[PDB]
C-alpha cells in the first residue's frame, strides 16, 4: 500500500487514476454525526495500490473529489455509504453517483444478524480475517493537522473496502441476492436527495 | 367502468387479462394498520375497463392474486405501495415484483410539499380534477360482506390509479426525475423483504 497525504483536494494524477480504476474505495472522517451543520475533516480514497488521505479545512469545496463522487463512470465503494454520501452531498452541494456499500450488502445478506455484526471492524474480521483498530475513530479530525496514529486509522478504514466488497458480492451471487443489493445501491442517489429535501424515508406513510 | 364482485381469489379470466394489460391498478382494504397480525379484507384491481373487488376471508391465501403480484411481467400500480405490498407479502408469504407507486412519485416530484398533499384524495384532485369520498376507509372490511357503499369506495380507490400514474410519470419526465422514481420502484421488492426480516431501514446506521 502506497500512502499519500494531501490537503484541500485530490491530486490531478489520482483523479485520473480513479477514472481508470475498477473500484474506488472511499471513507470520510468528520466532526461528528451532524451531516447538516458539521464538518468533513478527511476524505480517504483507495485507488489501485494507493491510499490518499486528503485533509480538508473549514468551508473546503474540493472540486476534484466532488467531480469524482458525482461521476457515474466511477464506481465508489463505501462502508455505510448513506452516512458518507449524505455528509458530502450536503456539505459540498454534490450529487453522488454510482455508489456501493458493504454495510448494505451485509444487511441484505444477513438481515436477522445482530446489528453490531454489520460494523466494519467485525465484518472485516469475519469476511477477510483482518483486524483493524478503531481507537482514533472519535478523535478530532477537523483541525487541518493529522497525527501518525490518525493517518494509520484513516488508511485502515479504506484500504480493505474493495476486497471486502468483492467477497460480499460473491456471497450475494452465491445466495442469489446480488440483484437485490444492486437495486439498493441504485436507490442511494435518490435516497440522499430526498434526505437533503427533508424526506427521511420515502417508503413511510 | 365494468365492476365485478368476487370472493376468495381473482377469476381466471381476469388473471389472463391482467397478464396482457399495460398496467394493473391495485389497492387493498384491511383490518387496520397491523400488517404483521392483521387481516386483508379486500383486493381491488383495475384491469382494462374492469374493476374487480375480491372479498377475502380469514386465512385466505389467494393463489391467483399472489401469482399476479409476484409476476415480474405484470406492472402493478398502487397508491402507497409500501403499505399494500407489505401486507400482502407478510399475509400471503408472497414475493411482490414489478411495482409502482403514485405516492412515491408524488414525494420525489415534490419532496418539500406538506405531507397531507401526497394522500390519494388531494393528489387525485390536484392532478386529475377528480373528487373521491374516503368515508368508508375506516369501515370493517374483514367480515366477508360488503355494503354498496363499501363497494363504491373500493372501486374509487383503484379506478383512477392508472391515469394518476400516467400523469405523474409525465411530470417526472418533464422534470427529469423519472429515472430516480424508477430506482425507488426497483427497490420496493428489496424493501419489503427487509421489512419481513426486521430491517426497517437498510440506509440507517
Amino acid at each position: 500500500t502506497n500512502v499519500q497525504i494531501l490537503h484541500g483536494d485530490l491530486s490531478p494524477d489520482l483523479c485520473d487514476l480513479a477514472r481508470a480504476s475498477e473500484l474506488v474505495g472511499w471513507d470520510i472522517e468528520t466532526s461528528g454525526l451532524d451531516w447538516r451543520n458539521g464538518q468533513i475533516g478527511t476524505c480517504q480514497l483507495a485507488i489501485g495500490d494507493s491510499v490518499a488521505v486528503v485533509v480538508l479545512g473549514d468551508d473546503d469545496h474540493p472540486q476534484g473529489l466532488c467531480d469524482l463522487l458525482a461521476d457515474d463512470g466511477v464506481r465508489k465503494i463505501f462502508h455505510h455509504a448513506p452516512f458518507d454520501i449524505r455528509f458530502m452531498a450536503q456539505q459540498w452541494d454534490c450529487k453522488p453517483r454510482n455508489l456501493a456499500c458493504t454495510k448494505i450488502a451485509s444487511k441484505v445478506l444477513n438481515p436477522s444478524a445482530e446489528h453490531a455484526t454489520h460494523s466494519l471492524k467485525p465484518l472485516l474480521k469475519a469476511t477477510l480475517g483482518v483486524d483493524i483498530d478503531k481507537g482514533q475513530q472519535q478523535s478530532s479530525w477537523t483541525t487541518g493537522v493529522l497525527t501518525a496514529e490518525q493517518m494509520s486509522y484513516a488508511v485502515s478504514d479504506v484500504v480493505y473496502l474493495s476486497e471486502l466488497y468483492s467477497q460480499l458480492r460473491a456471497q450475494c451471487l452465491d445466495k442469489g441476492v446480488l440483484q437485490a443489493v444492486e437495486n439498493a445501491y441504485s436507490f442511494l442517489p435518490v435516497w440522499v436527495e430526498l434526505q437533503r429535501r427533508g424526506i427521511e424515508d420515502v417508503f413511510a406513510y
